[PDB]
């Protein structure tokens, strides 16, 4: 997990105004979650061939579908993989006016097919310490709700939860984390979308999107469901189902 | 239905600022959804002893609890009824993107019991006409969010699509209405919340809260789902239920 077969390029501009286009197929786990009539409203993320993570606030339903492998949302020329929804594993501690405790899998009738451009993000143990200052990414077509088709990138640092509470306030809980606010937007994350930290030379999935400056500000920072308060949760759904 | 035993009194005061403190149990329908530890988090309206309409974007789960005949949420002492939901029905074209299609049916494991303070909101008919310019009422705890711990009530006119449309652009959708900019704000509405109409001495239910103003500007109108859009899909699920 968490090494694309294609390797991420990140340059300057993906740490200014509103990031930088992604090398094709460079953000493996990243997946669409479209609606039955092909609207693209969310993002998520693969964590095995059979199961995707994603924000509870997205409502996914079973009638949704996992698009893998794409890059330009409005070709119909490369390889993508439209993979139905078997069943939907919203968190029951999600609260959809605090938003915390944001998070939801999506188990998939027939798993992916794994390739270069399809691959998993890999997920943190629950005691690991991901310091403020450390630069993670966040990918997605966020930029699209409000501009480029094709799949944006940019780098951002983790804030402590006592900084970012001076932007947010009291809407920040335990089990979030935030990002951001160093002269480039969260915008390009979709909601449910990635935020992925190198260590050990693996991309470790950190934050999953849950909201960000109404107004894209590049000195707001962008908050997160935090992993590593979850996938306590996520393990245990996984092995229970 | 739409006849509170116990009846709504309105003044002057409900159509300015944040409006007005209700008369306690005037608002019947009202409803008050909880999590399983007692947070409140949306609101809803009875439509019979059995079914409870709101918003999609709630995310209301069977883990969730209606409680009808509330009017002080800080009050123990006040006649309460908690009651478990059995089965959540979210309208199949919700979308969280664009927030279209905002409706969701809760059927409850036991019926409530009707009294002076609770009862049902009536429902209208797909074809029914409510003009802009139509005087109406939202009801709710939502002034909670930013405080009034009883139950507030507005007055405040729809809208056109098209002068709503100057106000929030290409996010009204035609199963969308409208309501507010007349000085006072929508925020007393909680997610979910019902939009009022009085047509033939019987209030009708016209909007549930969808969205409004960050701010509660008293001059930007809460946006709601329309409920002659909808009315018919709510219809076939009660039918088939």
């Amino acid at each position: 997990c968490g090494v694309p077969a294609i390797q991420p390029v990140l340059s300057g501009l993906s740490r200014i105004v509103n990031g930088e286009e992604a090398v094709p197929g460079s953000w493996p786990w990243q997946v669409s979650l479209q609606d039955k009539t092909g609207f693209h409203f969310c993002g998520g993320s693969l964590i095995n061939e059979n199961w995707v993570v994603t924000a509870a606030h997205c409502g996914v339903t079973t009638s949704d579908v996992v698009v893998a492998g794409e890059f330009d949302q409005g070709s119909s020329s490369e390889k993508i993989q439209k993979l139905k929804i078997a069943k939907v594993f919203k968190n029951s501690k999600y609260n959809s006016l605090t938003i915390n405790n944001d998070i939801t899998l999506l188990k998939l009738s027939t798993a992916a097919s794994f390739s270069q451009t399809v691959s998993a993000v890999c997920l943190p143990s629950a005691s690991d310490d991901f310091a403020a200052g450390t630069t993670c990414v966040t990918t997605g077509w966020g930029l699209t709700r409000y501009t480029p088709d094709r799949l944006q990138q940019a780098s951002l640092p983790l804030l402590s939860n006592t900084n970012c509470k001076k932007y947010w306030g009291t809407k920040i809980k335990d089990a979030m984390i935030c990002a951001g606010a160093s002269g480039v937007s969260s915008c390009m994350g979709d909601s449910g979308g990635p935020l992925v930290c190198k260590k050990n030379g693996a991309w470790t999935l950190v934050g999953i999107v849950s909201w960000g400056s109404s107004t894209c500000s590049t000195s707001t920072p962008g908050v997160y469901a935090r992993v590593t308060a979850l996938v306590n949760w996520v393990q245990q759904t996984l092995a229970a189902n």
